[PDB]
């Protein structure tokens, strides 16, 4: 069976992810952000909706709970194209290519399902607009990590990123620096959690508070009072959700892209990170054509 | 190599599903209750009361269509949470199908299945106007992979006996809405058909234009018919590719399930016995370790203790 190489460009927004990633593509397909689904298809102006709710809450115009139903609902719309894409792609993915020949196909996904199912929801809770239980519901629904999941997260100084973000302002966005901090922190903890997990870290054994300290992983976010029994013990439901987060993240292949550089530079770098990524076999002869079409139809229909 | 028997009893509420689940376990077996405590306090405060109140305000016209959808969707996420985590932890303990084959080492009787929270109630709420079809399809896209030996028992009870039954008991927060009752009844009815249609070779794509335990049903009698929504249709008339991909998943998820029908129009013990009879010819699965049984047993035990009653 021929091999496929899937790469998921992810990280905080405003770092130049999309720009540099189309820049290297345009055997290689680029799956963009489902902007059309966000703005029109699934609902109208989801982005605007998200940034507006926060602001009304920020300004005391709504309660933390109103911001939460809207926020939760919006996050459902946000990752819908990602959930179906993973779901349909899942059967075609086989085991890792002996890592391997040039892959018969390279998919450049602009973000992975975890952004909408884990990262953004976490950021919003850190922003006071999502319940830690809603977040934990998103985690529980995270699809099993298919082999060959290479996530490229980005690295960029804060003030440089604020400069860059001043422009990557999706339709109806608000330059919220606290959200930028929250999301940077969330993607930071995540890079740390993957390592902690890959280095043998056990959240249940470390809960009591080489490899990162549990206090520097996503597990810290869930020491939320809402998640605890009157005796301080995490409820089992929530603990089982942390077990899921743990097995979904431990098999993901993480790579870092320093965005503090020129477009051709960021782009070159990304082409560099490619040599250590895990590729896989497709399950059928028709997998490559069918995957290629999938990717081209997503772009065509939802890219904006 | 031990074998496990999983049985999810599902269907519209108010049919007596839980008494009969419990009676059956009173006759080894382990019962996994509805996570009423998660819905009342752990995940959110009075989630069921919220659902019935939100639809009401929508109905009364106090809240607006989208105001309700935003509440219904968040309420549906909370309702399904315990179901989705329990499924995710179970998954790696489930091995190949064995059949019903000798007595299983462990028998798990679940009150409802993940699709109740991620498909049925949401599809029912869509029909009630309190949810959008895009969102229902969003949930559908997140329906976890169907593990082998996924035996689902749906109930059958006459519309009238059901209404009376509903009319007698009292859920906390629930409100007698026979419009939702009919909605939930039709939805579980399309589900039953859907499984059979898929198991009879149907391809919703082949038959989209047309919109065993019996013959193959007409696509219009399956759940695919709820998605002929204008908002899911492109200008050219067909469904946008996102939504059609969601329906492919729905097909994949339900075609490997083993669905059974239990008639609830009999005494509690009658139902107890009718279900004990369907159970005999239900597909078992091996576990992935002898020690998966103890584990599985305890997971079920803790779930009950923590979220039941
Ligand atoms: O879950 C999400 N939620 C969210 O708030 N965003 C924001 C970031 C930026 O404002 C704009 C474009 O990424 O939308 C992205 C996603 C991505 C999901 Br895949
Ligand atoms: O998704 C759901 N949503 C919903 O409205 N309910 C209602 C039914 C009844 O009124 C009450 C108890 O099941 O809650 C059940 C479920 C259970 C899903 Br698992």
């Amino acid at each position: 069976m021929p091999t496929l190489l899937r790469v998921y460009i992810d990280g905080p927004h405003g770092m130049g992810k999309t720009t540099t990633t189309q820049l290297l593509v345009a055997d290689i397909v680029y799956v963009p952000e489902p902007m059309t689904y966000w703005r029109v298809l699934g609902a109208s102006e989801t982005i605007a909706n998200i940034y507006t709710t926060q602001h009304r809450l920020d300004q005391g115009e709504i309660s933390a709970g109103d911001a939460a139903v809207v926020m939760t609902s919006a996050q459902i719309t946000m990752g819908m194209p990602y959930a179906v894409t993973d779901a349909v792609l899942a059967p075609h993915i086989g085991g890792e290519a002996g890592s391997a020949p040039p892959p018969a196909l390279t998919l450049i996904f602009d973000r992975h399902p975890i952004a909408a199912l884990l990262c953004y929801p976490a950021a919003r809770y850190l922003m006071g607009s999502m319940t830690p239980q809603a977040v934990l519901a998103f985690v529980a629904l995270i699809p099993p990590t298919l082999p060959g999941t290479n996530i490229v997260l980005g690295a960029l100084p804060e003030d440089r990123h604020i400069d860059r973000l001043a422009k990557r302002q999706r339709p109806g966005e608000r330059l919220d620096l606290a959200m930028l901090a929250a999301i940077r922190r969330v993607y930071g903890l995540l890079a740390n959690t993957v390592r902690y997990l890959q280095c043998g870290g056990s959240w249940r054994e470390d809960w009591g508070q080489p490899r990162p300290h549990i206090g520097d992983t996503l597990f810290t976010l869930f020491r939320a009072p809402e998640l605890l029994a009157p005796n301080g013990d995490l409820y089992n439901v929530f603990a089982w959700a942390l077990d899921v987060l743990a097995k979904r993240l431990r098999s993901m292949h993480v790579f870092i892209l320093d965005y503090d550089q020129s477009p051709a530079g960021c782009r070159d770098a990304l082409l560099q990170l490619t040599s250590g990524m895990v590729q896989t076999h497709v399950t059928t002869p028709g997998s490559i054509p069918t995957i290629c079409d999938l990717a081209r139809t997503f772009a065509r229909e939802m890219g904006e």
